[PDB]
């Protein structure tokens, strides 16, 4: 399956990559009380916006985290960067995390456009599903992955509120 | 398919995004004599090193390219970056250009080493070589491809003659 080839490129192009250095640079942009997890928005309807406000204007862009730099494939120095929101509640900040939307859902989304990709636009909800399926099997076995990474996965509504409950899980 | 997957994620997005904008950037850069194309290698064995001079001592890298910017997926200022590099052949600078792995090819090198993953190691060579044939069908008929973009597909031997080859076409 094309879920399940994303699912696994997205873990060993990035999580696996990022996940191991992201607590170091955290503790360096702490040293305003930013969690220790990366949160990874994963919308079932594959609806990626490139502006995280334009989704909920409740979630706001505060900061970037120290990027992190790699030699990779032919590439001196490929910059990995991340981007640290607040979210707000009834006009208060509630939380503080580092907070994306998984970009694979953007290619199972623009395939389902284009006709020569083949799969249907009807097809989008069970990649989606798949992909969320394969990364919390890949995450739940992985050693990168030590209480450093959670998946929000949803199904429309405010993202705000569904990011602030996994939040106050922990 | 995994490797049609991998391929569509490879052009949608990455290649779909820094194709356009990559002729603005060389040009900045020659503002030597670097070649217009982004040279994109193929290894169909998978093996994919981050440092091309490990490959080929005849590839050397020059200069990165002014970095490429964006809002992406909750990401502020995603980067997008390329090598420059020449081409020598018995002690003479023969060409100079973009160079980098296609490195979904990276991927298909892990799946193939994860239990988890799939796909064994047999199978390899083969999703290596459907991951060049859907790259090669996306880009015929592409419009963010106007000779802009060269894939460099390859079975062991020299690196460097294998892209001179392609570079000495133009
Ligand atoms: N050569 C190269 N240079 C780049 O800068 C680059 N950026 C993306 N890609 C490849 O394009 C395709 C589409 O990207 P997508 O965003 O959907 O997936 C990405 C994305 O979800 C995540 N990822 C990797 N690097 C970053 C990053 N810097 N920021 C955010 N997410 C990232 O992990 C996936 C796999 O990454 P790569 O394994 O490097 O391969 C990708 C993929 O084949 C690149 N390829």
């Amino acid at each position: 399956s094309v879920a399940h080839g994303l699912a696994w490129s997205y873990y060993i192009g990035y999580l696996r990559l990022i996940l191991p250095e992201l607590q170091a640079r955290i503790r360096t942009y702490n040293q305003g009380a930013v969690s220790q997890r990366l949160y990874i928005l994963l919308p079932l309807d594959c609806g990626v916006p490139d502006n995280l406000s334009m989704a909920d204007p409740n979630i706001r862009f505060l900061d970037k985290l120290p990027q992190q730099t790699a030699d990779r494939a032919g590439i001196k120095d490929r910059v990995y960067s991340n981007s640290i929101y607040e979210l707000l509640e009834n006009g208060q900040r509630a939380g503080t995390c580092v907070l994306e939307y998984a970009t694979p859902l953007q290619t199972l989304f623009a395939m389902s456009q284009y006709s020569q990709a083949g799969f249907s636009r009807e097809d989008r909800l069970e990649q989606a599903k798949l992909f969320c399926q394969t990364l919390e099997d890949i995450l739940a076995d992985a050693p990168e992955s030590q209480n450093n990474c959670r998946l929000i996965a949803y199904q429309e509504f405010s993202l705000s509120q569904e990011v602030l409950r996994h939040l106050r899980q922990e």
